[PDB]
């Protein structure tokens, strides 16, 4: 499949907190956290993002915390993917487990406001507005699995499913 | 936002029951009824589909009963948009209110197979292996506010959210 949106771009770092701060972990709806989204570094991500488009970072996007309001944050945002040059690891197994792709790929060729469309089958970022593509990681086994199933929940029914044709 | 994916082109008058037969309506799990989307006349698109994808359609695409779980055998393949000639205007309206974008266009100009580009904000239709873009027409108004709040319920909530902070 292909993602394209509009790129907004973040540094080295990025860790939960300014994904979505602390304080706002007072709540159960998960569009309440998606709006305060990346709050922590640009009050505006909230009102400039829209569903569709990808957050590109740095390295060891999703520092920190093991969150999953995190993720839960860019996911209702209508965020499909976020492309990072890393990611921390349990932010990585996070995002996988509620079906937020995690691409690896190097984000300097990538800037602020870019159209980048996501190729997940030839693992390639097309960068349409500067006429360039870079090559990328995806989720691979398992992981790739449950993100293609939607996320952990939805791919542990269909193993239930799938046990209860079996007899 | 734009969505690109795959085109399934299908012909006039494809029906409420050629997208979800009437004897599979006795379950709960959207999942479940999307396992036989289009299973009416094409018992090959449920392993075809893919996440992302597009239903090409021709005259009065939805043709029939009142039945929501029609939408949701589209929604749930992961097909976030159906483009047609005309829509009936039932279907029209749950597609609407589950988050699924009718739009219309001169379905002639897509053939089966096609990757197809579409920008909502342009309201253009690229069908990039055919070097061609035709024009197409979007919801507007309230069924535009819906969409964008991705169905019915996502919209009431957030208009109750409002009233919620407003005293
Ligand atoms: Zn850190
Ligand atoms: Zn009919």
């Amino acid at each position: 499949m292909i993602i394209k949106g509009r790129a907004h771009k973040f540094g080295d770092d990025v860790d939960t907190d300014a994904i979505i701060p602390g304080p706002y972990l007072r709540t159960t709806d998960p569009y309440e956290l998606a709006s305060h989204c990346m709050a922590g570094i640009d009050e505006n991500f909230p009102k400039k993002v829209k569903e569709g488009d990808v957050i590109v970072a740095g390295e060891n996007f999703g520092c920190g915390s093991s969150r999953e309001q995190a993720v839960i944050a860019i996911k209702y945002c209508g965020i499909k993917a976020v492309i990072a040059k890393s990611f921390a690891r349990i932010f990585y197994r996070n995002a996988i487990n509620v079906g937020l792709i995690p691409i690896i790929a190097n984000t300097d060729e990538i800037k602020d406001g870019d159209i980048v469309e996501i190729d997940l089958d030839k693992e390639e970022i097309v960068i349409t507005n500067k006429n360039k593509t870079i090559k990328c990681e995806t989720p691979k086994g398992l992981e790739r699995e449950i993100l293609a199933a939607g996320g952990l929940v939805n791919y542990l029914k269909k193993r239930k499913l799938i046990q209860s044709k079996k007899g």
